[PDB]
């Protein structure tokens, strides 16, 4: 199907990020040409996770998001057997070696409060850190511990708002906001 959203996602995001989002959606049994809003969402989430890992020290983060499910769970099991942190019931996004905790990164189109509430209700181990961003420039982290420096998060919010602006300029932001 000829979707403007698909072409915009391919023009906006990095090709390797697009390939990773495509592989993730195909592994989860979703059509990137049909679920174009979910395609944009997966690309955005991947890019935000990569920018997050880009912040901090060189060996600070172990990246779980992006890998296929089997290898991702393998790295999670290795981290749990190495450090001793409780195994999470759901696949997280990163692991902070400095703070020694799993990080779940979320990107929302609504208020960060509701999104964080749903995520804290989903995750039951509580030991997993949750860091939520929004397309309006807001953020919320567990225990007010935002992990990274202010600049590394500020560039993330800037990129999110740029993506929102481009979506609105292409007249696709309304359906993308209604999709969530
Ligand atoms: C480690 C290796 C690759 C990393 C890739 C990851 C994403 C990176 C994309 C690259 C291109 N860069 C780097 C310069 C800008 C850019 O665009 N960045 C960073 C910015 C946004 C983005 O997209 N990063 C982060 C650190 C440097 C790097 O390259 N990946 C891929 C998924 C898992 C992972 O860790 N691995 C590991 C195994 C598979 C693989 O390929
Ligand atoms: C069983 O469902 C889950 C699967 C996973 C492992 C892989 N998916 C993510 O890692 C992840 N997916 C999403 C959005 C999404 C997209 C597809 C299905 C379900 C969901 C969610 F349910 F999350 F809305 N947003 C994240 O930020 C994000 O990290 C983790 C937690 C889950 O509850
Ligand atoms: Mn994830
Ligand atoms: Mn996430």
């Amino acid at each position: 199907r000829g979707s403007h959203m698909e072409d915009f996602v391919r023009q906006c995001f990095n090709p390797m990020i697009v390939e990773l989002a495509e592989k993730a959606m195909k592994e989860y049994g979703e059509d990137p040409k049909i679920e174009t809003n979910k395609f944009a969402a997966t690309c955005t989430h991947l890019e935000v996770c990569f920018m997050y890992s880009d912040g901090g020290s060189k060996h600070r983060f172990e990246i779980i998001e992006g890998r296929d499910r089997i290898m991702a769970w393998t790295v999670v099991n290795s981290i749990c057997n190495t450090t001793g942190v409780e195994k999470p019931k759901f696949l997280p996004d990163l692991y902070d070696y400095k703070e020694n905790r799993f990080i779940e990164i979320g990107v929302t189109r609504r208020e960060v409060h509701i999104y964080y509430l749903e995520k804290a209700n989903k995750i039951k181990s509580e030991k997993t850190h949750i860091h939520i961003f929004s397309f309006t420039g807001e953020e919320m982290a567990t225990k007010a511990d935002y992990t990274l420096d202010e600049e590394s998060r500020a560039r993330i919010k800037t990129r999110l708002f740029t993506i929102r602006q481009e979506m609105a300029s292409r007249s696709l932001w309304d359906s993308f906001r209604q999709s969530e």
